[PDB]
């Protein structure tokens, strides 16, 4: 029903998902003219991020990205409610243009981006219910650049061959999800925005960490080449590349920083 | 019917103008991964650009930009067909974020952008007929940076406070339009794209000059602050700001450069 390329791509999302042409759209370019330091922003705390190795967590190719289900005990503290892991997923580019982050910083794309999606567990019973309601969701964005091999991201990437096609699922043993975050999480950008995919609901509080993490060139190539958007038995298989939205207009509004 | 902000803004253009969701859309980010030097790209020649000082040309606020009508006397030589001028216009941002070029270079916006629109007069009678047809249009793009005052651009900008509202018109004495082009016009980016506004027809051969021109801070602020999208009698005026399209995806394709 929607894609990132061709007729059903992002310029046409608004047809069946009005909100994709509505208010508070994400992602955005983070640049000096729209930033303002807010001394009252607090470091987040990641409570229940260290998942038991004796437990397993479902990895799914949903046709648009790869997601890992996360438990609702996993949560935070630092916003104006409690916000609870639902899943994480990634966005990336392609081997010819390996620059597929969603947010940009001073016009620069990063190689990829990790999103850790939570929901307002104080106001709503689950993520789906929260998704189209006030204050529903909160997403952590980690920018990814090419560099040294990252064993923590390999805890995900080493399973990708078991979820090659849409609808395929496989389990991942628990590991410490905090290992996927950067240094100095205390420094971040924060703004009110949207889901970056249909239905584009304007109900997410974004936190984009200032500092990127690194993965190796080999890990990045593996991610860009592992997956397909189509199901087994689809007559036209389509490789899963360039699964990021273009940056949106951001006018008469501010991104707040926890760093001066 | 269309705008750059709100429900009729660019994520919605495809709902009224199907080509805005189609192939070959402009503008784009000009960055190394999608560039290829093409030594066969020769300098264009700008013929008839020295408009008679004894003639006047119509400047109109069309509710989307300010446009100057140009005569068919003006020709680009050097392409497979001769293209003849029809009009020029500009795109810009706003005083709080004065970075409103359409094309970007290595992720960076410039302050504004000038487009000189031409049509394939060897094949088509006029620009309207050419606009939806094979090899119909060629646009020259000049990137504009804030810095030094530009006397040549002021031959247009000195009239802005007299075309403040939609439908208003002024006359501009003829001058040498080539004075609006940057240094080393032999150096450019070339690609096949589209109109950057509705109807978004994928019929444009783009030439984006490598080097920007400069206009002063005062000139840029005049451009950003003088004009409204609404009629003079309108009780609720809308400022003409941020009249640029976001960059489009550009995958499995190349921009050719005449410089290395
Ligand atoms: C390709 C990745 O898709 C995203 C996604 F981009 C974002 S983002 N970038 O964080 O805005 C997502 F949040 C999600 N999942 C959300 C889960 C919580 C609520 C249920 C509705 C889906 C949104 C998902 S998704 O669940 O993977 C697909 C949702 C289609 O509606
Ligand atoms: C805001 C400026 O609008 C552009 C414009 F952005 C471009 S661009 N960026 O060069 O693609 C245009 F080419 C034009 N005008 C063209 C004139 C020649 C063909 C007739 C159809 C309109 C396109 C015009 S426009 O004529 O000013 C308005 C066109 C509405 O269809
Ligand atoms: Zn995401
Ligand atoms: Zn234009």
């Amino acid at each position: 029903k929607w894609t990132y390329f061709g007729p059903d791509g992002e310029n046409s999302w608004s047809k069946k998902y009005p909100s994709c042409g509505g208010l508070l759209q994400s992602p955005i370019d983070l640049h000096s003219d729209i930033l303002q330091y807010d001394a009252s922003l607090t470091p987040l705390e990641f409570q229940g991020y260290n998942l038991s190795a004796n437990k397993q967590f479902l990895l799914t190719n949903n046709g648009h990205s790869v997601k890992l289900n996360l438990p609702s005990d996993m949560h935070i503290q630092g916003l104006q409610s409690r916000y609870s892991a639902t899943q994480l997923h990634l966005h990336w580019g392609n081997p010819n243009d390996p620059h597929g982050s969603e947010h940009t910083v001073s016009g620069q794309h990063f190689a990829a981006e990790l999103h850790i999606v939570h929901y307002n567990s104080d106001l709503y019973p689950d993520a789906s219910t929260a998704s189209n309601k006030s204050e529903g969701l909160a997403v952590l964005a980690v920018l990814i650049e090419m560099g040294s091999f990252n064993p923590s991201y390999d805890k995900i990437f080493s399973h990708l061959q078991h979820v090659k096609y849409k609808g395929q699922e496989a389990f991942v043993p628990g590991f410490n999800i905090e290992e996927l975050l950067p240094e100095r999480t205390a420094e971040y950008y924060r703004y009110r925005g949207s889901l970056t995919t249909p239905p584009c609901n304007p109900t997410v509080l974004w936190t984009v960490f200032r500092n990127p993490v690194q993965i190796s060139q080999e890990q990045l190539l593996a991610l860009e080449t592992a997956l397909y958007c189509t199901h087994m038995d689809d007559p036209s298989p389509r490789e899963m590349i360039n699964n990021f939205r273009q940056v949106q207009k951001f006018d008469e509004r501010l991104v707040y920083t926890s760093f001066s």
